[PDB]
């Protein structure tokens, strides 16, 4: 399957799966979540544990605006 881009108005956000599969062997951080995770995602989650927060906790991955968002 293909990578997805989130159409944030300030700039597209790429989500490269290959890097995540390699760097996050605990697949259940994202997969086999209960129902509601597709509807639930948004800016609050993205800027929290959905994206940025995991990067902070794992000590790796982008944490600056322009590292995630790109027109
Ligand atoms: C969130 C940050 C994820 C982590 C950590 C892992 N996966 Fe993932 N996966 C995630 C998304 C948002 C998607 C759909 C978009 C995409 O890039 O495909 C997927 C997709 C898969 C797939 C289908 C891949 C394909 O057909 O090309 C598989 C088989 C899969 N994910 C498995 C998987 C495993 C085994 C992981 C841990 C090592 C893993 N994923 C991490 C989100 C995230
Ligand atoms: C842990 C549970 C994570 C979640 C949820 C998300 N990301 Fe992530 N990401 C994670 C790690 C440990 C890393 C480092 C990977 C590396 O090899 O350096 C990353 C990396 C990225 C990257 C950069 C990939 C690269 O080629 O360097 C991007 C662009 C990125 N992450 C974006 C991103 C987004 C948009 C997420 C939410 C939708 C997201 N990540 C979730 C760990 C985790
Ligand atoms: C990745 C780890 C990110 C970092 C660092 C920052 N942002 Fe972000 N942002 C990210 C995603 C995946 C999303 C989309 C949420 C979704 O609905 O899918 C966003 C969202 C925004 C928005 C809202 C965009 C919209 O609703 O169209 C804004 C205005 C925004 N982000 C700005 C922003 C700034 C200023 C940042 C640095 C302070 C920043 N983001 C960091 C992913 C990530
Ligand atoms: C559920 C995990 C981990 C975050 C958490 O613990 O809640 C999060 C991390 C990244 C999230 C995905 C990012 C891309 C997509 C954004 C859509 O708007 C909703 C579906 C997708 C496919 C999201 C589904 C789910 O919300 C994920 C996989």
């Amino acid at each position: 399957a293909d990578d997805i881009v989130l159409k944030a108005k300030n700039g597209d956000v790429k989500l490269p799966h290959k890097a995540h599969q390699k760097a996050v062997p605990d697949c259940k951080k994202c997969h086999e979540k209960g129902p509601g995770k597709i509807e639930g995602f948004g800016k609050e989650m993205a800027h929290g544990k959905g994206c940025k927060g995991c990067h902070e906790e794992m000590k790796k991955g982008p944490t600056k605006c322009g590292e995630c968002h790109k027109k």
